[PDB]
């Protein structure tokens, strides 16, 4: 287990070793439950080819315990053809050599800033969730995920937003997750509370 | 591999081991699939801490392999905060001094008497499933199940009930599961029926 | 880890072991996220008993990693029953000896031709998924899935069908996956696309 306790995560930045896995600071995996580090959570992410999509995950993003980012785009797999078995890469057999590659990527999977994510929850490929998502547990995501949205369910739908359409603007506009330290540590005090408007004051204030 | 074979599961009684667990009588796990013994089915509950919350698990009880109970309430989680960011534990970093304590408990989590639970069902915190209750497979219970309610999906929703509510009424007013051993064999016969309203006077006239 | 990478999966046949598991040819299995060969996918199927339900997999399929076909009907789980503990099946215990056998078989389960089944998907029992059908990660498939049909979900549900219903019809037709090796690399070329009419000519033809 290469996690000591069920309480005690650690960081992605101090974990993550495939070179096609972008991650940001302060986000941190905690998979006691699942014992392995944070690279084998993207499945099927080659560490050798620059060619292939890649897996990004914003700042601050706290995730759960197995949680899985199926990567590899469609993986030889071509629903709209006549058989959908990736006879291109079954090598051995002679007789499927003139079968054409049915490969297709499906874009880098991007996880925004200050996403929380559920344990097991599973991304499908190419998925982009916003800034401040929620992602529940087991919730499968098929598709885009927009900022401070409360997705869950399988397939995953959202719930409900964290905060008004005016709140997430503001959010999204003084954006904290790429404030220098020292303003964090500043303006931890609001960030300890759901008053997005106070906040917004105690930066355009900072600002000057 | 804690169990022997796929069809063989063991007690609760004689597994469980973190003290903030509470199993009954009968009540058994199956967990050959997931070769863990039943305690680390119980996610992130402290066996050192009296004031955490407590999972619960009425008598005769057959729980699948895998399942598993989400524990610790929020985990410092507050999603109405402007930060889903658990700062407060991250110790380390000096900046994130002053954070609050956002966790917050979420109340026991009891399971009733009676509980069939599917293989890798998942319950998140603070749930209270009813006798009788039958949780599906893959099932994530998100809410407070009824008695004798069968339930499944992702969110789970109830799909019917086992019994007629008079039928019910009437199971909940006998209470079987607190029977002293002895009448349990001596209506055995009759446990292996659907017939609610005889299992009912069989009992009535025990009483006396 | 049965498995050297989670690009290079094995064959059916050349880890299949229960007897009571019947693949076909060319159908294949990728588990090095679980690590698991293939015999373990198979839950509660008895290698012993011929008097067992039977997990059956058509020709050419693709099964993603940690896939599960939920075995042994209602492991003696009667629910229509006043009480859905498997007393019979509890020996140690006297008093519980009187019980009757709840045990009830559910019926083979199937899984067609040509059927992509996704990572971590899991099959309750007897259910049977048709040729072409196409299921979902996650899915939890409790019932009947028709060929060709896209389904997901837990419960998993129909998203659409791969192709027309006359589509259909043809490719059910000329039976592709029963066809000759030789005539397998010889349509190739049309496997390779979603032309089921001119596959349909091509095959008529050489048919003469």
């Amino acid at each position: 287990n290469y996690f000591e306790s069920p309480f005690r995560g650690k960081l992605l930045s101090e974990q993550v070793s495939n070179p096609n896995i972008r991650v940001g600071r302060y986000s941190y995996y905690s998979g006691y439950y699942h014992g392995h580090s944070f690279d084998d959570c993207a499945r099927y992410l080659m560490p050798d080819r620059d060619d292939v999509d890649k897996l990004v995950i914003g700042s601050f993003c706290s995730i759960g315990s197995g949680a899985a980012f199926i990567m590899a785009g469609n993986q030889g797999h071509r629903a709209e053809w006549a058989s959908t078995f990736p006879f291109h890469f079954m090598h051995e057999e002679p007789a499927f050599a003139g079968a054409v590659n049915g490969y297709q990527p499906a874009g880098d999977t991007l996880i925004g800033h200050e996403v929380w994510i559920g344990t097991e929850a599973m991304f499908m490929p190419g998925v982009r969730v916003g800034h401040g998502a929620i992602i529940g547990s087991r919730a499968l995501v098929t598709g885009d995920v927009e900022p401070y949205a409360i997705v869950g369910g399988n397939p995953a739908r959202t719930i409900r937003k964290r905060f008004s359409d005016g709140d997430i603007q503001n959010l999204l506009e003084m954006a904290w997750w790429d404030w220098p330290l020292a303003d964090i540590e500043a303006a931890m005090p609001l960030l300890c509370t759901g008053d997005i408007p106070a906040l917004y004051q105690h930066w355009k204030q900072r600002q000057a």
